[PDB]
This record gives structure tokens, sequence and C-alpha cells, in this order.
């Protein structure tokens, strides 16, 4: 069974330019996942797309909102000659040279088109319920299409009032691509994502200023303010700014961090940034939240404290000693592999295609 | 060559309602015409609409925003769960049940679902070009199904950017429902369409306190201050609100008037209401505004004035008199009859129908 899988890309923002976040590296791992099993990958992603994974075909197009910024919003918006639009349109003529289309945008219209296509689709949803229109369309597709709809944890299916019917399919790095490292040279601390209000980067930075560890925030500034009051709420913190780098540079420097703290406001669906700190011999301090209290060990891998206590995550960083870092990595390598997770996902496009009609 | 033919409806209100404009007339005049040839004709309109020309299937769903609020927009916006979305889902199911699905919304989406379907799908677009987004999706539809798309006018054709590739169907209306009135009782002024800023309800008024004629307003209020504004900027005028009516409530008291007045700032695709009231006997003064200037007859059935003139109105009103008003009459039978307009159509489907692929 060798497929020709079309894979379809987030529209918000161009491949490599992280704007789009986590997806980024989701699409292009599971692009390495299923080639390293002999199947034929093509992607479809916005002008300004880079990839060295496989074929890439760039479409023009308006740039979509992030639906991180529309929580709870009743209102689906399209601008003009979007790149969605356009994405959907090249894939509705090129289904037929392909056995199945796997959809990574969080978007009503993918959702919307499912039964207009006469190729199986695929759907990775990639965070938890955000809003009434996404929750109404995943119900309504997977009634549709059963079993062809995916997130990373039970967590995040949890947040879907029909998420019970979604698959969990896990999630898996390219751990070539990761050093582990035993002792950084000076201890300190990392916080990894997109810098807005809901990420609660202020918890981190009052540990770091509380703990006299220095704070490496890695992602993309969003609000150039948010980021001056930051700073300027925590003044005696030692914040640094890495900008938003690629693989290969953030490993290179999360390695060297005594641990990655993540504070999420909302329900985290998987944090791809806990992943790839594992895979550096990073242990993670991470508040109780969606798919984060699965993958976090409490007390082997880093440490889950209560929602939104700073005080919490200041003890945890005072424990760090007692993570054995090469069990993170370990863990890291037995489960979030491409093997074991472009496993699952070939059984599961089997199934799909075979079912089909 | 019998079909079956699947009707979908305006979105922006239920059928019978008015809140939809007059797309309501022309779709259920299409439905009589196409029967009248012996076509089965299904309604796909939302809940609440109301026809006795034949079967309506009601679809639930959110009302869509009407397009004339938003002119010269660049975003496409649905509500949650809408009408629209629900219409040609509902469509898509039925579709292999029918020969051809003639659209009337003028919308982005059914535009966009064009080439998804697998049934030829006519577009009946009501209105002139209002915004980039339809103007470019008129564009992109036409140039992938040829000859799918028609106006009312040429005039409205022009509004678009590729409006020669557009077909010209013209317009009938059922002459039954209309009788001839040779004299009004009182002489008086009409004025019949959506009370908003932008139909220059002002100018009517005005002609009306020049000429001492009393005007009475068709249509249905949507701004309760606009009303006001205009009751309080002429205050010496004598007019009468009738509300939104029936077409045989209409007929009534349109036939009672001297002449109708229509006074569009924007470009008038085509105007149902001037061949209503020529059903009537009525004469029309328009401006030169659209097909409008292909329906007046200068002089023979009205008249026509530059754009905004409202001291041309005054001197129109005072030429009333040589209009005949059975020339008015006589116009709207020989041309916008059921029968010649259902036999363009239906000459125009069976070449949809027997070319599609
Ligand atoms: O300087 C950088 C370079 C890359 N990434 C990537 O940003 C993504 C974070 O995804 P996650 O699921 O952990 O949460 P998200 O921020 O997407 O909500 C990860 O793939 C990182 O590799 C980052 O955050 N900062
Ligand atoms: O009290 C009423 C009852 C019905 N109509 C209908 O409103 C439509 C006016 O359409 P037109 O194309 O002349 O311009 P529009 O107002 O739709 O832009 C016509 O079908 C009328 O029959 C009206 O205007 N007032």
């Amino acid at each position: 069974k060798k497929y020709r899988l079309l894979f379809l890309s987030t529209p918000v923002g161009a491949l490599g330019s992280g704007i789009g976040g986590g997806v980024e590296l989701t699409l292009q791992n599971a692009a390495k996942a299923l080639m390293a099993k002999g199947h034929e990958v093509e992607i479809v992603a916005p002008e300004g797309s880079v990839t060295n994974v496989t074929k890439l075909t760039p479409i023009a197009g308006n740039s979509q909102v992030s639906a991180q910024t529309q929580v709870g919003t009743d209102m689906v918006v399209l601008p003009q000659d979007s790149v969605l639009e356009n994405m959907w349109s090249y894939a509705r003529e090129v289904q037929d040279q392909f056995d199945l289309l796997f959809n990574f945008a969080y978007d009503w219209l993918p959702l919307y088109l499912t039964p207009f296509f006469h190729r199986p689709i695929a759907h990775w949803i990639s965070m938890s319920s955000l809003s009434p229109v996404i929750d109404a369309m995943v119900s309504k597709t997977v009634k549709l299409c059963p079993q062809a709809i995916a997130v990373n944890t039970r967590a995040c299916a949890d947040t879907f009032s029909d998420g019970d019917r979604l698959m969990i399919m896990g999630k898996g790095i390219d751990v070539t691509q990761y050093n582990f490292v035993a002792k950084p040279e000076k201890p300190s601390l990392a916080w990894v994502g997109r810098i807005s209000p809901e990420k609660g980067l202020e918890d981190a930075a009052e540990t770091a200023q509380a703990t006299g560890l220095p704070l490496r925030v890695f992602g993309l500034i969003q609000d150039q303010a948010y980021w001056q009051q930051i700073q300027n709420d925590f003044p005696k913190a030692e914040i640094h700014y890495e900008g938003f780098l690629s693989t290969h540079e953030l490993q290179q420097k999360l390695g060297q961090s005594s641990a990655l703290l993540m504070t999420p406001r909302w329900i985290e669906a998987f944090g791809n940034a806990a992943i790839e700190a594992f895979a550096c011999g990073v242990p993670v301090i991470s508040y109780r939240s969606g798919g984060l209290t699965e993958i976090v060990r409490h007390g082997k891998t880093g440490f889950l404290v209560d929602m939104g206590s700073v005080a919490g995550l200041i003890e945890a960083v005072s424990k760090l000693e007692t993570i054995d870092r090469l069990a993170c990595r370990q863990q890291l390598e037995e489960e979030y592999s491409l093997e074991v997770w472009g496993d699952r996902l070939e059984k599961w496009f089997e199934q799909l295609i075979t079912s089909y009609t």
C-alpha cells in the first residue's frame, strides 16, 4: 500500500515563518514520517512558504487571521481572494491525482468542503476548541465522516462537544534534529511560544525574578507593548528575547536551559515546545493544562503545578535537581518518534482510503 | 425536454417578508414562468419563507446581512450555522435529483461552490457590482462556467469587470396580478423601495413638497430615524407610509398614482418597481441610472432625468399629462411577460443542461 497524499497547510502564514505556530512543525514531520514509510507527499501552502521535506506548491492569496485572536466567535470571516480559498480550489482541481487529502487548517472552510470532495479528507485539529463555530463544524463533519478528524491528546478532544468521536493520534518529532544536553553551562529558564497575553509569560517572568534565574523567551512578538509591559512589570528579571528561530537554532539554545516553563491560561491541546524540550534533555514545568498533564510525568520528567500558581512554579524550579535530564530524552525517544507516529498515521489513512466508498 | 429544477433563494430573509428585496419576486415569477412551460421547480429558502407557486423546502439557520449594507467590502462574513451554508449543504445532498440548480443569492459562497458540484448551476445576479469580492467571484466563476451567470440589463452587466461575459436575460412579471388604472382618483406620486439613505427618498419628498402632490412611500423601513429625518426635513410634504405590502395590495394602491418616482444614487441594475408601475398604468419618472434608462421610454412611458436633479424631477411631474398611461401598460405586456421571459430562461437552461459535460 503506497499512497499519494496532498497536505494542505495553515493559511495563517507561510511555512517557516512561525506565524503559523506549532502546526508548521507537525505538518512537516507528518510529511517526513509518511515519506519514511514510502509515501508521496505534496504540500500546498501560502506563497512564501519554505520546506526541504518534499514538493511544495505555493498558492497566492490573502493571509488569514489566527483563530487565537477570535476566541468564542460566532462568525466566519474570509478576506477577499483568501489563500485558504485558493488552496482548496487548487485541491479541488488536483484531487483525482491523490489518494487522500490531509488538512491542517483550523478553519470553517475545509471542514465545510469535506463532503463536496470525492476523495477521503483527513483533518488534523491542532488546538482545543476555541469557538462555537469550529466546535459546531467539527461535530457536523465527524458525523458525516467518522474517524476522519484527529487531535493530539484526549485532553484536546475533551474541549469539543463531540470529542468522543475524534481520533487521538499522538505526536512525533524528528529526534535526529535535537542534541541531548546533560549539564547546561549556566542555570537558566526557557519559555517557548507566541508572546500574547493568554500565554501567561507574566508568570514565567515572575518565577525568573523570584529564583534569580535568567529567562530566555523563544517566540514571535505579536504585541510590541505587551513585551514592554512584561519587562516593565518585572524589571529585576533578566529576560532575553531570542526571536523566532529554526528548529536547529532553537534546540541549540533550548538545551542550555535548566527547565522549560509553560504557563497556559487556556487549555493547551498539546505542547510541541514541551516535546522538543524533552528531546534536548530539558525538564518541563507546566500548569495542569490540557495535554501537558499527559506529557509531563510529575517528578520524573518535570512538574505539574496548579493552574496559575506562581508560587508553585517557583517551588518546582527549586526542585529541578531531582529530575534526571536523561529520563526526559528517553521518554521522547520511546513516544513522540516519527517511526511510531508515522505508523499510527499510516494505519489511519490506510483505513480511510480503504473504506471511503 | 422537461426538467427538474432546484431554485436556491436569498439568505437575507424569508420569502414573502420583503427583507430580501426585489429578488423575492423575480424568483417566484421565474418559478411560475418555467412551470408554465411544464418544468418542476423546488424552492429552497430560509425558515419562515412562504409561497403558493410550488414546493418550498425551508432550511433553518442564521439570516445573512444584505450586501447593500456592505458596499465596497473586501471581506466575506458568514454567521455561525448560516442559512446560506445550510441551503447549499441541502443542495449538495439532493443535487442528483435535479437537472440544474438556479441560484439567486448575491453571495460569495454559491459562486465558490459552483465547480464543487456535479450538476449545472445557473446564477441570477440581481444587483449591480456592489463589492470587489462579488465582482472578483463573478469573474472567476464565469471563466469556469461560461454563460452560467445572468443579469437583468446590460447596464447591470457593465458594472462588473467582466460583464461582457454575462448573459442578459431581461425580466418578466405575472401581468394577471396587475389591474390597469386609467384615471387615479386623486393625483399623487409613488415611491417603491427600501427606506435607506442611498435610495434617494429625500429627492422624491422634495419633489412632492414642490408640486403639492402627496407622496405614498412603499417599502420597508430599515432606519427608523432616517424616516423621521425625511419627514422633519420636508414637513410641508404630505407623505404616507404604506408599509410593505403584498403584490396584490401593492398594485391596488400603486395604480392610484399619477407616476412613480425613482431616485437611485447608485447604479440600479433593474427596476422591478418600475415594471410593476407600468403594469398598473403608472408612468415612471427616474434618474438616468442603470437599467432604468432602458426601462423608461422618455416621453412615451415616463421621463429620464439627470442624476440627482430635483428640479428635473419637478419639471417631469408637471409634464405627466403628456404620458398615455396605456402606453406604459402595453410596453409591459409586450416585454416583461412571463411567456417571453420563461422562453428565454428555458432555452438558456436547456443549453446549460445539454452542454454541461
Ligand atoms: O524560536 C522559536 C522557534 C520555533 N518555535 C516553535 O513554536 C511551536 C510551539 O508549539 P506548541 O504546540 O508548544 O504551542 P503553540 O505556541 O503553537 O500554541 C513549536 O513547534 C516550536 O518549534 C518557537 O516557539 N520559538
Ligand atoms: O410595499 C411594497 C411591496 C412589495 N415591494 C416589492 O419591492 C421590490 C422592489 O424591487 P426593485 O428591483 O425595483 O429595487 P430594490 O428595492 O429591490 O433595490 C419589488 O419587487 C416590489 O414588488 C415594495 O417595494 N414595497
